[PDB]
């Protein structure tokens, strides 16, 4: 039986679901038994640009509420200069430990999914934000929809119940600014990926050195095996474009007939 304040209301802790550096996420109940998700931060063994990355998140949050309901919802906050809490809506699964579960993926809600992602994104890309780690961890499954958890601005949480380069794009391996909203389109064209073939783009290779060549390599082709729908085959092949200009862009993957037709 532990408990959470946030501005004067009562939250009652189901389970840890996640854990960062600093950072906790847990799934609570207030006092009429509503599920929520409170993400706590210490801010006591915190540096300037790693309080000033919870702000710019907690600020973009709260703006971009009102454009998409594709966005988490940012009920309420509490920042003092101990702590942070976050009152956000809860989902019943992440897209990440629900690809892992395998089974078979509808393609009505693989289209769903597709374009709820892709209005998550847009609404970002137009307040001039630039995800950059975009994975399937950084969406969540509420109502049966997708859901954007994080603007990639603050630190990111390993699941409670080591990351991927599987979804970073040839630009930014080319680079150390290149860094453009392109850069999201090639990371939502590996997330479509793993939803269509059960994989993503480069999985086959276990090694981390040898898969980071052949992300910039131009020779190595990735496979695009034939499946019933042509036009899923086509946003795939647009969004893993090496070359960021040659790329599809959001606006154009809008007006692709994969989602309008
Ligand atoms: C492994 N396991 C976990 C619980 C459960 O899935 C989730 C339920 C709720 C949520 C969530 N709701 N609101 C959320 C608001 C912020 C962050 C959130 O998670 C962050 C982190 C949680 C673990 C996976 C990566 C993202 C949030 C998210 C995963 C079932 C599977």
């Amino acid at each position: 039986n532990e408990c959470i304040s946030v501005k004067g209301r009562i939250y009652s802790i189901l389970k840890q679901i996640g854990s960062g550096g600093s950072s906790k996420v847990f799934q609570v109940l207030n006092e009429k038994k509503q599920i929520y998700a409170i993400k706590y931060v210490n801010l006591e063994e915190a540096d300037n640009q790693t309080l000033d990355s919870y702000r710019n998140e907690i600020a973009y949050l709260n703006k971009l509420q009102q454009h998409s309901d594709k966005i988490i919802r940012l009920y309420d906050y509490e920042i003092t200069d101990q702590y942070i809490y976050m009152v956000m809506e809860c989902g019943n699964i992440d897209l990440n430990s629900w690809l892992k579960k395998k089974k078979s993926i509808d393609p009505w809600e693989r289209k769903s999914y597709w374009k709820n992602m892709l209005e998550a994104v847009h609404t970002i890309h137009q307040h001039g934000i630039v995800h950059s780690d975009l994975k399937p961890a950084n969406f969540l499954i509420v109502d049966g929809m997708l859901k954007l958890i994080d603007f990639g601005i603050a630190n990111q949480m390993q699941p409670d119940t080591v990351g991927t380069v599987n979804y970073m794009p040839p630009e930014a391996i080319k680079d150390m600014s290149k860094i453009s909203p392109k850069s999201d389109v090639w990371s939502l064209g590996c997330i479509l990926y793993y939803m269509t073939y059960g994989k993503t783009p480069f999985q086959q290779i276990i090694n981390q050195i040898s898969k980071l060549h052949a992300i910039i390599d131009p020779n190595h082709e990735i496979e695009f095996p034939d499946i019933p729908e042509k036009d899923l085959q086509d946003v795939l092949k647009c969004c893993l474009k090496r070359d960021p200009k040659q790329r599809i862009s959001i606006p154009e993957l809008l007006a692709h007939p994969y989602v309008q037709i």
